[PDB]
Order: structure tokens, then sequence, then C-alpha cells
């Protein structure tokens, strides 16, 4: 009794940077051509929205934001092949089109088709399907979960299992995964290996899952909040530090710690000194670096080549090098399989009409994941 | 009739920086225990010895330079195991002890006794063999091949098949070896992958021999010199550019050739702002370059780090990534079985005493390797 309809649904509009999300009345267009519409069950608050709101991540305003979720298909488009309504899915803030060269590409999962390099904030066909008091909103990322409908494009969106729990396989929407495989798929950690990992937030704690499963023997946490250190434990950190307990840059702590610098450092927070110090502590000829964290808009690092010329390897991954629509079915099949656990990750749950709270639970601290539920 | 004594020869002493070698006479001092005293054959003339004429690369002063040569043992001290007098050698700028966590580790090969984190300018006990007008004078990289003799560490030396030339492999204790693993082994290129190669000297034609032994398709040189383009595509470039031709950055120009970016890139001339136009030109999402040049000294390098956020990996490595005192009789033993080419890297031949017009040559841009003949 839908199907085809314009939906009547509330979600958190974003009327200008550095506001509280709005929550009003908006208008959900029927799914177009390739296009599905879908009935949200439960949305994360992942610190890349919050970026956002803060002006470090810049996409066109207004907007509704959310990347990070799991719901139901309330009605396909024409030609929609891959999912029927009535599936659970995840959508992809990252899609894979399958076409372009990275998707045919073994190791890309940066898919070309990606909303992320030059901000439009539309569907893939350059338009909205959002209407709020008459004036058209921007998508994010071509998913905006902040909804209780909303409507992606076939590629953005995978098909999981039909007995998931939906409350918790959000997170392999983003920030579990993210984590997860920059850990085991794009540092590729190995056995008996020493890790340290800047940053204890929902994807610095996947990335130490990750070193954990991959089999590390060392994990070091880093973060100036010495709150997050007990989860970080909990999850598999053998130890943790506070740089701002000592009277040396943290790269020579962790350096002397390490016997000569750490196998695999992890970069989860998002700053340029944290990015360069990561790369200096990890072991000058064979160590490994990966940047997860997002700086701010338009920033140039400064850093000595040298690190490098001795035989560090530094590098980047969106999503955990995870290409999405493959990798996010398996994921969840894993999670159903026990290989892993995302309770640790889920600080509380709250109800979709209380976004706004929810979001200052992060930035003050106190959580890791908010699950909004609707 | 020298066993044990000083010997007295010539050595192409360098006093201060962007002046003229100096060919003198100097006391060699007998070796002590675990060293070796070689008696020279052949040396090469690399870009990171015009590098501590120039302040480049900064060691300390005066300084026997040349690390890329092949010679004959003379004598052995007590203890050595590995060589013995009359033995072919190839002095590694490189050492491999073998007992510490580098040499130890399958991937690494910058040995923590090197003398290149920390330049000393001495053997491994400290001191210095060589005497010259009064002062001692110092080491250079533990190799000093600038002489007719010089004493080495023994973890610093290779022995070499008996039959090998020694005009011809001496560029495997650099030039050759560096640039055909930084493709082989650092970059590990892919057949049918594109590659693009900033800086067509000696270790950029290595570079571009080693891209094609592993199956390239496409080998883009890039060189402000166009005389370099001709033996370039002889061993194996597809296509050579001069960005002096352009009106656009050169790497705007690369992704445009490569439809979206080079599998491999690899810097091999040694300026910062290369360095970053290299990383950049390689695919965005699944892209890998290589710094091989060597930066002026303490200078830093200024980079967007979302570059790398999107998946590309940046590394470097000394000496092509081989474990020297394991890769270099074993190098040898390939072009003995031809199964690489180093004649196309030899353009002049001249004798030791002819040291300066052979830097001179380099400084010209007309000549890729000069060797030495004492
Ligand atoms: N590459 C990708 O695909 C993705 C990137 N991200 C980014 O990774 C970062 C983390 O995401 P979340 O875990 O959800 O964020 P979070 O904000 O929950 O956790 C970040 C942690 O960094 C700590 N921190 C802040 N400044 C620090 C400093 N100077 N030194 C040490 N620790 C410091 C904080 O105490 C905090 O616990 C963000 O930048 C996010 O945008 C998130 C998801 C996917
Ligand atoms: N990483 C390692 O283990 C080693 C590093 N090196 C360093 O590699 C670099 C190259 O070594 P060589 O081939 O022997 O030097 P080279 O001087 O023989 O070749 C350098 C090439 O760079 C070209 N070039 C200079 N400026 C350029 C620019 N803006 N754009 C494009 N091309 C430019 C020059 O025309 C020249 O052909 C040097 O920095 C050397 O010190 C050398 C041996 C081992
Ligand atoms: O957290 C989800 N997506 C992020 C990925 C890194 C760049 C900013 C957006
Ligand atoms: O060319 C030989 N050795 C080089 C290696 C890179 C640092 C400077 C010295
Ligand atoms: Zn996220
Ligand atoms: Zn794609
Ligand atoms: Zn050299
Ligand atoms: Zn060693």
């Amino acid at each position: 009794s839908t199907a085809g309809k314009v939906i009547k649904c509330k979600a958190a509009v974003l009327w200008e940077e550095k506001k509280p999300f709005s929550i009003e009345e908006v208008e959900v267009a029927p799914p177009k051509a390739h296009e599905v519409r879908i009935k949200m069950v439960a949305t994360g608050i992942c610190r890349a929205d919050d970026h956002v709101v803060s002006g470090t991540l810049v996409t066109p305003l207004p907007v509704i934001a959310g990347h990070e979720a799991a719901g139901i298909v309330e009605s396909i488009g024409e030609g929609v092949t891959t999912v029927r309504p009535g599936d659970k899915v995840i959508p992809l803030f990252t899609p894979q089109c399958g076409k372009c060269r990275v998707c045919k590409h073994p190791e890309g999962n940066f898919c070309l088709k990606n909303d992320l390099s030059m901000p439009r904030g539309t569907m893939q066909d350059g338009t909205s399907r959002f209407t709020c008091r008459g004036k058209p909103i921007h998508h994010f990322l071509g998913t905006s979960t902040f909804s209780q409908y909303t409507v992606v494009d076939e590629i953005s969106v995978a098909k999981i299992d039909a007995a998931s729990p939906l409350e918790k396989v959000c997170l392999i929407g983003c920030g579990f995964s993210t984590g997860y495989g920059s850990a085991v798929k794009v540092a590729k950690v190995t056995q008996g290996s020493t890790c340290a990992v800047f940053g204890l937030g929902g994807v610095g704690l996947s990335v130490i899952m990750g070193c954990k499963a991959a089999g590390a023997a060392r994990i070091i946490g880093v973060d100036i909040n010495k709150d997050k250190f007990a989860k970080a434990k909990e999850v598999g950190a053998t130890e943790c530090v506070n740089p701002q307990d000592y009277k040396k840059p943290i790269q020579e702590v962790l350096t002397e710690m390490s016997n000569g610098g750490v196998d695999f450092s992890f970069e989860v927070i998002g700053r340029l000194d944290t990015m360069v110090t990561a790369l200096s502590c990890c072991q000058e000829a064979y160590g490994v670096s990966v940047i997860v964290g997002v700086p701010p808009d338009s920033q140039n690092l400064s850093m000595n080549p040298m690190l490098l010329l001795s035989g560090r390897t530094w590098k980047g991954a969106i999503f955990g090098g995870f290409k999405s629509k493959d990798s996010v079915p398996k994921l969840v099949a894993d999670f159903m399989a026990k290989k892993f656990a995302l309770d640790p990750l889920i600080t509380h749950v709250l109800p979709f009409e209380k976004i706004n709270e929810g979001f200052d639970l992060l930035r003050s601290g106190e959580s890791i994941r908010t699950i909004l539920t609707f």
C-alpha cells in the first residue's frame, strides 16, 4: 500500500553546519530505475557524520546524513534484481558498481561511482529523492540513513541474511568493517606481530579486534581519553598509553616499548600530527602504517621522506579495503557464525527521535557506538 | 709482501663539498679482526656519491667516497670466515650482520649496523683505517671505494663468482640492484601493468629493466633530459615524456595517458616535488608508489593525506630491498647466466685518475654510469 507512492516519514535534517539535527517531516520519492527504497530499522552514530556537522567533511547542504545502518526493503525500482521487498539490507557508503576499473581490480574497492571524492550529494542520476518544507534535500554518500525511509541506488545496497540481528549488523555498514579490514586486509597483520592503534573509538576498537584475530602478540592502544582503555583491553589491547602522560613525543616511547618500532601502526583518529607519528613509530626497515582517520578538509601534512626510504610502507583505505557489495553479506554471515563480536562496540541503544542527544555522548566521550533504533 | 703491512696507495680524498676530488697518497691500515682489505679493480660513479660532494647527503668530512665497486681480497683479519685472500668481492654499502632484528626479518634489508642513519664515517669499531697528509680520513657507508685499497667490515662484503668481469658487475654493488629490486622486490610489479619511472639515470633504467622483467605492459619514462629517452626505450620503456613540454602538471598528463592513474610509479631522482608527483599519478584506489631517489638533507615534503586514504600505497627502499650479503652473489650468478644485461648502463669507462671528469660526465647529463678502473 506504499509501493509507487510518496512516503510520509520523519528524518534528521541538517540545515546548516555546527547545528543540531532538526527532526522534521520529509517526503521520500518512490524508487526510480535501479533504485531501492528501504525501511530503516537501526542506524549507528559514526564520527564521520559528526565531521559533516563540524565542517571537517564537506558535502553539499542541506543534507540527511547517516551511512551506518540496516533495514528492510520497502519497494524496488524498475530493473532491480538483487533485492526484493522484505529482504534485510545494509546500504553501502562505498558502492560497488562492478563496471569500473576499480571494481574489476583485484585489490581496489573505492568504486569510481562513489560520492566521496567530489561530493555532489545526489542519487546516481544527479537528483534528490528527499523533500522537506518543499525544498530539495541532499543525499549523503548515496545512503542517507537518518530517516525512517531512504532510497539508494542498487550499486549501494547489499542484501544480507534474513535471520541477521539488525540492531548489531548495522555496524558492518561502517565502523566494524572499516577497522577489522584495515588490520586483516589492508595492513595484513601477521602472527606474533606487534601493533600500535591510535584512537580507541568504534573504528579503533575494530582494528584491535582484527589485529588479535590475525594473531598479533602485542597490541598497544593510544588515546588521550584514558576512559577508553578498559574496553580496548577487553577487546584485545595488551597495553594502553596516553600521550599526555609523557615528556617525549609518543613515537619515541612507542619505539622504545617495541624495541625499535612496531610491525603495524594505525591512525584511527583523523589528525595530521598523529598520522606522521604513527608512521614514525613503526619499524623503519619493514613497518607498515595505515591511515584510517579522516583529516579535516584541504589539509597538507609535513613529513620527512627519509622515513619511507629506509623501508617503511604508508597506505590508507576506505571501508577497511572491502569491496562493499561482495563483502558485507559475507561479514554478516561471519557474525552469525560468531566469527567476531559486535556487542563490545555498542555502548548504548537509543530511539531514533533522540538522535541529537546520542550525538553528545560521542563528542563528550562516553560512547563508542550509540545505535539509533526505529 | 703486504699482508700485515700498512699499504700506501692512491685514493680520491674529498676535503670539502663543491670542490673536486683530490687524487692522493694515503696509508691504508691492515685489517683488524673481522675486517677485510680489498684491492679495488672497478668502481662506478653513482649520483649518491655526487650528493656528498654537493652537500645533498651529509657525511663526516674529509672522506673517501665510493660505494659501487668490485675488487680482489688482499688480506683478511683474524676471525674472517666468509672471504679469503684472492676472492672477487663487492663491498656492500648496506651491511648484513645477520643478527639484528631487521636481518632476521623476512622482508627488511636495512641492517641496523648501517652507517647511513647516523653517519660516523668509521669502521664498525668506530676508528678509521685511512691516513692521508697527517690526518685520519673518514670512511663512507662502511665501503670507501675511491681508493686503491680499502678496508671493510666482514658484514659489509660479499664473495662473488671468480669468473666475473669486475668492470661490469660492480654496478650490482648499487645502481642495477637498487633499480631492479625496487621494481621486482619492493613494488612487486605485476604482469600487464602500467608503470611510470621518474628519472632515467642508471638506477632509473634498472627500474625499467625490472618492470620489463616483471612483464609490465606499458612503462612510461619521465625525464627533463630528452637525451635519456633513446636508451630508456632500448631497455624497455614504451613511452617517454618530458615535463618541460607541458602546460599542465605532469601527473595530470600521466593520469591522462593511463586512463585514471598508473599501477606502479617510481621516484628515482631525489626531488621533493617529484616524489609527491609520482605518488599522485598512480591510481588512487590501488596504485603503488616507490621512493628511490634521495632528497636533500633534512628537508620535509608537503602532501595531502587524502591521496593515501583512497587506497594508494607509498613506500621506499634502500638497495632495491635486497638483503645485501645474501643477494649480491646471487645477482652476479644471474648476470653470469645472462638473465639480465648490464651493458646498457655503461656509457663511459675511465681510469681512476680521471675520477673528476667522470663526475663531470654525470653532472652534464651525458653519461649513465662511468666505470672507473684502477
Ligand atoms: N577510512 C574509512 O573508511 C573510515 C574513516 N573513519 C574515520 O576514523 C576516525 C575514527 O572514527 P570513530 O572511531 O567512529 O571516531 P571516535 O571519535 O569515536 O574515536 C576517535 C578516538 O580518537 C581519540 N583521540 C582524539 N584525539 C587524540 C589524540 N591527539 N591522541 C590520541 N587519541 C586521540 C579520541 O579520544 C577518540 O577516542 C574518524 O576520523 C573517522 O572519520 C570512520 C569510518 C570509515
Ligand atoms: N634508494 C637507494 O638505495 C639508492 C638511491 N639513489 C639515488 O637515486 C637517485 C637517482 O640515482 P642515479 O640514476 O644514479 O642519478 P642520475 O643523475 O644518473 O639520474 C637522475 C635523472 O634524474 C633526471 N632529473 C633530474 N631532475 C629531474 C626532474 N625535475 N624531473 C624529471 N627528471 C629529472 C635527470 O635528468 C637524470 O637523468 C639519486 O637520488 C640517487 O642518490 C642511488 C642508488 C641507491
Ligand atoms: O565513515 C564513513 N565514510 C567516511 C570514509 C572516509 C572519508 C570520509 C567518509
Ligand atoms: O647509492 C648508494 N647509497 C645511497 C642509498 C640511499 C641513501 C643515500 C646512500
Ligand atoms: Zn562511518
Ligand atoms: Zn565501480
Ligand atoms: Zn649508489
Ligand atoms: Zn643486521
